[PDB]
C-alpha cells in the first residue's frame, strides 16, 4: 500500500476539489515578499496502509532520522523542554522556545502527566495505554489524547496529530491516528511515516502482529506557490519502499534509542525545494 | 444521501468483513440467559451527508425527540445531574447515577467548564466555540473536546461521541463528528442525526449555510442476536427523509426548546425488537 500511491491521490484532489483559503486575511505568509501566501484544502481525507510496507514518500527523502527523534522525545521522553529535543540534533522547534526552554503544556507535557489510577497508583497516559493492551485488549479504550481543554491556553502550540485509537483484533494491533490540520507538502509525509513508526515499537514490546495503519487528517491543504512543485513529484518515478529494521532484543519501550532504527535500502527523488513561509 | 443507503451499506459489511470479539471474556451479557452476548466488529468506517436531507433511519423509527432532548442537555444545559434529565422524561441514564445525581465529570459538565480565555474573562467549549465562529471562521482549530484526560477516573463512564471539528468554508459550515464505539443496532442512527441537529442549530444562529455532515466510528459493532433482525431492516422499505423544522425567530443557542423541532412527514418502518443486554 504505498504511501506514494494514496499521496498523489490526495495532492491533485486537493489542486482541482481543494478550496481557495482566499476569502480570508490569512496572517501566514511567504518570506521573498512577505506577500500573504495562500492556500486551497479539502476537509476529511483519509489514508491506510495493511503494513506490508513502510509508508514512506519515495519520490522524495522525508526526515525519517529527524522524525522518529521527535518520536521518542514526545512518547518516550514525553519532555516538553526543547533542550531535550537539541540534545538529540533537532532544532526545527528551536522557533516555539519559550522564555524557560519549553513549548508549554503541549506534546510530551500531556503524555507525561500522571492522570491515571492504576492500581492504587497514578500512572500517565503512555503507561496506561502499555497495561491495558496486554491485559485489556478487547477494550473499547485504548485513547491517547493531546488535546487538553483544560490546558490548551497553557501549550505554546495547538498539535496537528492530538489523537490516537488502537486495537487489539486477532493477535493484530492496529493504529488509528488523527490530525486536525496536515500540509501535505511538508508536514504529512513526515507525520505518517512517523507515527507508523511508534505503531511498530509497541507492536513488538505489546507481542502482537501489526494491524491495518489508518491515519485521519481533518484539514488538508497545500500552499499555492508549492503546487507547481507538487505536480513534478507526482510524475516522478516510484522505487520499493525501504525494509525499516528495529532491534528485536528489546522488551521494554523506554529502551529504544535512535539507534535501533534503520532504514534499509531506501530509493527517494531528488531535492525539491518547497518556498519558506512564516 | 438517505442515512439508510450508508447504514446497510455498513451493517452487511459487518456481518461479512466483521471480527468476532469471541476470543476475549467479555462483561457484557444478554438478559434471557445472561450467557455471555457477543459481537463482530470493524475498524473506522464513516458516513457523510451533504445536508440535502435530515440522516434519520426510515426503515425502523428513531429517538428523534429524546434525541434532540439529550443534545440541549449536554450542549445546551451542559449539565451533568440526571434530573435534569429527567425533568425532560428522559429515564434512559438514570443506570448511570451516583449517589449524587450526577454522571460524573463526563458529557455536559465538559462543556460547562469555564477553562478558556476571552477578552481577559474565561469561558467554556460551548461558549469559545460559538465566538470564534463569527469572528475567527478561518481558524482551523474549532474543536470540542470531552475526552479529558484529566477527569476520566472521574466520570462515572466513558463517552462515546467525544469531539467535534467545524469547518467555516464558503458562507458554509461543516461539522465532522466521531465516536470511539458505536452501536450500529441501538446507538448509532441516534448519535448520528442527533449531532446533526447540533449543526443545524449553531448554522442557524451563526448565520452560515449547511456544509457537509460528516460522522466517525472507531470501533464500529453489532450483537450476534442483533443479526437476524438487521437482514430483515435492510429489505425494509426506504421512503424519503422528513423534513425537519426549527423556529427560524430564534437567534440565540440558549433560547432553543424542545418545542422548536419538530420532523414533518416522517415516514419509517416497523416495531424491531432487538433483545436487551447489560
Amino acid at each position: 500500500t504505498q504511501f506514494d500511491k494514496q499521496y498523489n491521490s490526495i495532492i491533485k484532489d486537493i489542486i482541482n476539489n481543494g478550496i481557495s483559503d482566499e476569502e480570508f486575511d490569512v496572517r501566514t505568509k511567504w518570506d521573498s515578499d512577505g506577500t500573504p501566501a495562500h492556500t486551497l484544502s479539502v476537509i476529511s481525507k483519509q489514508m491506510r496502509f495493511d503494513n506490508s510496507e513502510v509508508p514512506i514518500l519515495t519520490t522524495k527523502k522525508v526526515a525519517w532520522k529527524t522524525a522518529i527523534k521527535e518520536l521518542l522525545w514526545i512518547w518516550q521522553l514525553k519532555s516538553n523542554d526543547v533542550n531535550d529535543l537539541n540534545m538529540m540534533g533537532v532544532h526545527i522547534w528551536d522557533q516555539w522556545k519559550q522564555e524557560d526552554g519549553t513549548i508549554g503544556h503541549a506534546y510530551g507535557f500531556q503524555l507525561g502527566k500522571k492522570n491515571r489510577s492504576l492500581n492504587g497508583e497514578k500512572v500517565d497516559q503512555v503507561d496506561y495505554l502499555l497495561h491495558q493492551l496486554k491485559n485489556n485488549p478487547s477494550s473499547r479504550r485504548h485513547i491517547t489524547m493531546l488535546w487538553n481543554p483544560d490546558e490548551l491556553d497553557a501549550m505554546a502550540l495547538t498539535p496537528c496529530v492530538y489523537e490516537t485509537q488502537w486495537y487489539v483484533k486477532h493477535g493484530k494491533l492496529h493504529l488509528e491516528v488523527r490530525a486536525r490540520s496536515n500540509d501535505m507538502a511538508l508536514g504529512n509525509p513526515f507525520n505518517v511515516f512517523q507515527y507508523n513508526v511508534l505503531q511498530r515499537m509497541i507492536a513488538q514490546v505489546t507481542g502482537y502482529e501489526l494491524g491495518e495503519y489508518i491515519f485521519n487528517i481533518g484539514d488538508c491543504h497545500v500552499y499555492t506557490r508549492h503546487i507547481d512543485n507538487l505536480k513534478i513529484q507526482m510524475e516522478r518515478e516510484q522505487f520499493e519502499a525501504p525494509e525499516l529494521w528495529i532491534n528485536p532484543e528489546v522488551k521494554d519501550f523506554y529502551d529504544f534509542t535512535i539507534d535501533d532504527f534503520k532504514l534499509i535500502n531506501y530509493k527517494h527523488g531528488d531535492k525539491l525545494l518547497f518556498e519558506v513561509a512564516v
